């Protein structure tokens, strides 16, 4: 009596700069579009909706419940139940697994999930007074490093971690720039081709002198191809440096949604739907945290296991690019060197909007698949950890 | 084939007032020592707990991924997988369903989960260059009002919420007062015999030159029968104000934590076991913001339903003490005036960590349940929602 | 035996805007500039100069002994003696009357005095923590505000002061706005003749990617005629209101200084010296702190008395702009709306650095008065005062 | 023509320990205390003061115009005219050398002068938006620190700079901690016997509870004769360091003031006074900013000759104990050792608000004269600088 669930729609807000676009726009009103756009297109009815779960990493200052904040802004019921999930990284695609479980366990017919981070929005801690000091200097923190790229247990940046992933599977500098150099360039070549217009739900933002509609990403025209190579290392200058700027994830503001349903509830309202697909399986695995970037190469094969197929049945890979040297040691690891692995662009040249990009990434995956092909989205997150969900496109059913 | 989810252990740190004993151990490092003492007690290989699930609504300087910190402050494995959950109060709870769910769905044979609050520690928000007017006075958010205790909706404090469910069901002052009173003495009288020794993990506080064993709540020895009725209310001041500080809960700092398993795992782990019991149902429930407080009425119900159980079998019942408002009107509606509501104190009395509130009550519940007794762990949260477990206390499996 | 103290040079930094190019250059390091240059022009050899008294109204994280900063980033000698003087507005005045003293009674032959501020880089304050509260929402003030525009007494702006000496003396709107148009011009026609070019002493900036000059002032461009008539009023805001950001001074980062000297050092080494002139008296004078505004006009006649001299014999009137207001006021009480009032315009249109004002109103004076002219350089102050010095220009003696 | 000006009387607040009793009263309120006081001793009616000279090292969040606010809640009249000097140190003592030269160049008859500070009040800064990084942690400076007590040239606190003199001149530990044995005893000596009571205006701290009346100095009770030799030292903990928090200044709050009188009206009212004397000389001196500690050596002769007598003809010298190394480096230069220096005390046990601690050492000084007897009031400031008073102690005339 374990139900299946599937996958009706998916939303994307287009994915803004660091201090760009989304400035004044928090990441439950960014949320709101995404999750607006997915019920839309997702032809369920909004009262079959009975959960938002949403990803948020960096939840300081963004006031009481975020999810519960995108499910009230989106214009849904105050009678839908929400919650706030924080897996990092993998923030949005474990709140999409979450929602599937309602689902499956026959909790709930209709559900929906994503993720959301406005990484501009984050803000200074100070701590109260009783952990002050009575005088002499005060170091404050910024939250996007001490509670974002921070790793707890070997006291160092996130890109330090990749550092070690990057010599322990012999991934040099030119590797990890080449890579970049190729996301930058598949997310140009998808852009022109207009690949990205159906998942997208623009975000009109407000303000004093204007009324601005944003419908494009930011970021994905920056390469300098000339500039790559001569980069400084950004974590590591003991001369052995070899992660960049350039070849590492933005920072990036940005939201992601799907709505999810039950098989009656997809037969009933779903089967022309474009996003249309069954959650196959969905798996989490974690080792050391030093090792975080090669964590999806241990998820992948239980997602796989339990999906009953074999790494050569998928069609289309995205995996999340922290850094070009996370995808190469993945690639080693999984034997995907001539797999479809990123094909539209990723992290690198897209943008990381933390707590969205795992559902980003599912969203991304399900507008480049043809019926009957299986695909996989995978994600690590800081502390030793990933999240892999095997998806199955379908024109019905 | 929807597999069963048992208790098989449950402790919690002792509940400290804020900026008292707790103001130097973070979060994850109490939340480490509720998991200790659990997986301790549960009698469980530590090899067969594959995923930690922590509670905490407020994240901010917690660092990277606060529930993956308690995991690994514990001594569990670092292949053991993690996250953190935030449904504001209901956190603790949720993140144990959300734990018999991998055991539902047998995807797990053994998780932990719990919840863990820091209020002390929870920091301002300055927020960055971006954000800031260029000159002029500026207002930093404390974080526990921003994040914690300040709807979005209705730009109001939580107490707020109370007194508008105060005024609709008719509760006095005086009706408030007596049950806060009534709280206070079910807690000394439960101190007194000794009644919390079994579910409670000492914390191990490394002072200035020594180090103190916190082993005793703080706060429920701070009843002044006298003072009760001449209180300024907290919130509301034109007059109509009926929540003070006395009726209300307090801010606290605390974590709990309980092991979970299949019935495969209980039967030759657990028989016997102490806090062992049958997650037999749990419920999510939402209503409009301001209602918040008798959201439980609502989720109750669901959960009763779900259990296939009437009210009149369950022996006592666990709500959480936010306001005595809250108590007396969710007594009226669901008409539990003449059932065992709180029967130890509650949150008035004995503290209110928020995120470890809901796994609070629930291993507070365990321990006062008579083999083949059902109970009920109910907490409302911000935003206009709750959360219900039934529990089955048992021998053996 | 009291002797006389003479001018023999003087500069200026161009007045930059708030947050424009001396964001990165602080008080003193735009002091010693301005210092340098006035050192170098006076013709007198730099070991003769024993004492540099240089005005700063706003102090805070300018770093120990700010006059001191400046008399050594000038390379003058560590025997030369330093103070720094704070008469709110008027401590540019007020330091080169302190200097002339010394000389006045025989204690030096050669002082450097004059002021300096840079807002941009006045901070906001963070009170330590016993006089944080332990919990809610903290008031950050910004310090331009509490410690530079803000009255004690009366708690509002130095903008309410002006609006009451504006209704007191009936003082309309549009006649604010004429001044102020009419300043903006003069400033225009005066930087169009490049008339200020020998007063200002040019700062090279020091940038990320090369070397900046700045060597014009910046904000006496930004004349919007059509749009003055239509900005809000700033600080009265019930109807009322008169003044605005548009006819009100700006804040500004700017330095000024002047060296001074003995009869036998005028004529040793400054005859036909461009600056030269005789202090010939000065006089401080207080009223209540709302009339700061008129406070120019008690000071005055006891100026021009110990000068011995009438109104009708000074060429040129050097009222600081620090409100439109604030000159008609006074040009209505002394009889001057017949005399040479700010002819190369003022605060409204070339800036008010608090600290240097009083100094760059008396540069600004000395360049365009000719042989055995008088001139008066006048400057209000917060708290209800203001400082009136009388100068005769001279080719020699 | 020079006139001379008279000392016609002189009050201090009791000086309060850092974050003690005056917590809650800012510089100028202390500030008006003592001017009150110093008024009502002069036995000069309050309309001949035309004049308020306070000295003020660490003016932030103090609000505007600090020596106006002496001025106005002292209740003198909007008339008199206020300036508030920053010398560091030597603050109080500068603003009464200011005082007399408006006496001695026959622009007034009396004058107000002395100095205040509140170190628990003064604040941390925040730089505002255009000079904080858009990302990365944060430092606040204190202000104690970086306007206070932190050399700008090099780049270390004052206690490093007393380190360098302590080594140069061969002042050992062991000789430090007996000259701040010697001040703890002497101050305790002047306590029993109530030699503090005719200079102390008694300040009345409203509170929350009642009202408080503090007319004691706190820190002087505090020597423990045995712990002292067992300090570490507090600015070089390498191993090399001498200077500790015992043979140190401390921090404290408090304020002083003097009333400055003609020679008429000196005679008119101030025959008999208890505090009368002649201002015979004051002279200012500067070196290298490592060396302030000796600028006191340097400054005494120049104020000696200006007085045209020798060392010998001087009774009692106040050196302000800013470190014991400070005191015993010029008592060996100027050959003092056997001469009466601090007879009731210092800065090291009878506290150091900085702005006041020049004035406040004047007014010490002045009660341990004898009639006929010259004393010295000198005191070493940040940036290199001293400043020697000589005065003549009078009966009449």
């Amino acid at each position: 009596e374990i139900q299946e669930a599937y996958i009706l729609s998916g939303a994307r807000t287009p994915t803004a700069k660091f201090n760009g676009s989304f400035v004044s726009v928090s990441a439950p009103e960014l949320g709101a579009v995404a999750i607006k756009s997915a019920v839309s297109k997702s032809g369920v009815p909004v009262e079959k909706i009975t959960d938002v779960y949403m990803g948020n990493v960096l939840q300081g200052a963004v006031g009481q419940a975020p999810a519960r904040q995108a499910s009230m802004f989106a214009g849904l019921s105050p009678t839908v139940e929400s919650m706030t999930v924080n897996k990092v990284c993998a923030s949005g695609l474990k709140a999409v697994a979450l929602a599937a479980q309602n689902i499956q366990l026959g909790l709930a017919e209709a559900q929906v999930a994503g993720g959301m981070e406005n990484m501009s929005r984050v803000p200074y801690y100070l701590p109260r007074s009783t952990q002050l000091p009575p005088f002499g200097e005060i170091k404050l923190q910024d939250g996007l490093i001490q509670d974002g790229l921070w790793d707890v247990y070997n006291q160092f940046h996130m890109g330090i971690c990749a550092e070690k992933t990057a010599k322990k599977y012999e991934i040099s500098r030119e590797e990890q720039d080449q890579y970049a150099i190729q996301s930058y360039q598949r997310a140009q070549a998808a852009w022109k081709e207009n690949k990205f217009a159906e998942e997208i739900a623009p975000v009109t933002v407000k303000g004093k002198k204007g009324e601005t509609v944003v419908e494009r990403d930011e970021g994905y025209e920056n390469l300098r191809i000339d500039k790559m190579a001569t980069l400084k290392p950004a974590f590591l200058r003991d001369g052995t440096g070899t992660v960049t700027a350039g070849n590492a994830s933005t920072m990036n503001d940005g939201a992601s949604a799907l709505v999810l349903g039950s098989k009656a509830i997809a037969r009933e309202f779903a089967q022309g739907n474009r996003a249309l697909a069954r959650i196959v399986s969905t798996a989490d695995a974690a080792i050391d945290p030093v090792d975080f970037p090669v964590a999806p190469a241990k998820a992948v094969p239980i997602a796989l296991e339990r999906a009953g197929i074999t790494k050569d049945q998928v069609a289309v890979w995205e995996f999340n690019e922290a850094f070009a040297a996370v995808i190469k040691a993945n690639e080693k690891i999984l034997g995907l060197q001539n797999a479809r692995v990123n094909p539209l662009g990723g992290a690198i040249s897209l943008g990381h909007a933390l707590g969205s990009s795992g559902s980003r990434i599912l969203v991304t995956l399900l507008h480049q698949l043809q019926p009957g092909e299986y695909g996989v989205a995978a994600i690590c997150n800081g502390g030793g950890a990933a999240t892999a969900m095997v998806v199955q496109k379908l024109d019905r059913v």
